[PDB]
């Protein structure tokens, strides 16, 4: 199986959505932090939860994955 | 600019390396809790170097790529 | 504007949902903290999200409402 | 039992008292980290008090209710 | 003007109330911890409450006599 | 046994030392600080230290009592 | 000027003192958590005290001596 | 075995690199914390990693050197 990450200029394409990083040092940090967010509430949630949301989930993927094209654009402009 | 995340089975392939996903909620939980780790030390560090490891920005990359690949291989196997 | 919560023995009624109480003073912050983290993710997420996923806000409330709940069987209890 | 939460604009009636919220988002986040300090405080004293006083399972109970009151005021405007 | 604080074997005697030591050290700790949670309270409190809980401030006096009545115990034992 | 604080006007007078309060509200703030602080280092070291310094229950009797005396000060200038 | 560090086997040897070493990843974290809150109560203390005691200056830069102590120890074993 | 760490004046001298201090209080609270993390970011890649990338122990002694210099500078800067 593949997953795919599009990057155009300062862009992610990825999942019918575009996320523009606009200072990327910054944006990674943020990105890092909700992405850590997300995870510590979903395991709080599965106390209680039954089945934690698949939204929380959703998000969880949706932002690793900005992460991810995030670092990648970082470590591109730092080799040019 | 594409990224690719290559998946087979329980293994995500990326850059040469082999992850191997054992516990798939109990991982992304150790993913997340590593990115959240790295991006904090790389902004600690910040004040004390003018140039912070490319290093930890190397591994922060790998783990947020194996982030992404482990909650989409959640999200599918919830579909599933 | 008035909101109404159903108490039923040791269970919260609310918002087409159930909620059981099980041990009120580890219940009570737990709650708490899922409240506070709910929060804390919306407003992260809102930096890059013009409009931040209605069932975040839902949940946020949810699990308010099952706080004010505990916290109300808890002084009850005490009296008792 | 039922707990009746009167709103009027940003204001919440509740026992004998009268609660104005001014930043919601603010507000949610330290009416949470409130509720969950009394509670941990309770259970501090507990330790040593074989009665805790009543003001503070009141305090607790009155901040949880301004909490649920104030997230509904969340997403009412979120949804408008 | 003067404070008393009455010690008599592992018993504090202060305001009409009798407080008693069983493990010195880990109560110390304990009430430390307790004369902080209540001040931290406190000040989370002032930010809504006009006139914080002179209740909260008793305890807070109250707890704040029982750690230096607990912490002049200990230095006894140690001298002996 | 008997422990005693003299208070004369805003001074703590205690084990030949004088403690000056300059804000009430803000000193009890930083004095339940430092006693946790202290308490929290004790523990810490007690993990290494057979014996934790002598030093250091000094300083957390010393802060304990500038705290309950501070703390009277407080409930006194409330009452008048 | 010249900080000499002596290191037999899994000890440190340093003003007037030995320190030993058992697990070498706990102690440093603990060590650097002694290290952290030593310097953080000189820093609170100096709101109060014109002069804060010698001795937190000296388990201060005793504990930062071990940690340096641990760290090499922790490398040489990891190339071997 | 033996470890020296050289000092001129605010600047330590250590492994082919030189590190300048410019306030000692803050530096050895900053110095604490990464040393701190970078441990506990070692930990967590263990869980995962066979070896954990030698950089990351180097920067771990690197950083504990410099704290143990600052410490040693604290210390005779407040015996002047």
């Amino acid at each position: 199986s593949k997953i795919t990450i599009n990057i155009k200029d300062n862009t992610i394409e990825y999942g019918h959505k575009e996320f523009v990083l606009s200072n990327l040092q910054e944006d990674i940090k943020n990105l890092a932090e909700i992405v850590y967010q997300l995870a510590k509430l979903i395991e709080k949630l599965s106390q209680y939860e039954e089945e934690v949301d698949t939204e929380l989930y959703n998000l969880l993927h949706e932002y690793a994955i900005y992460l991810a094209g995030a670092t990648s654009m970082f470590i591109d402009s730092e080799n040019k």
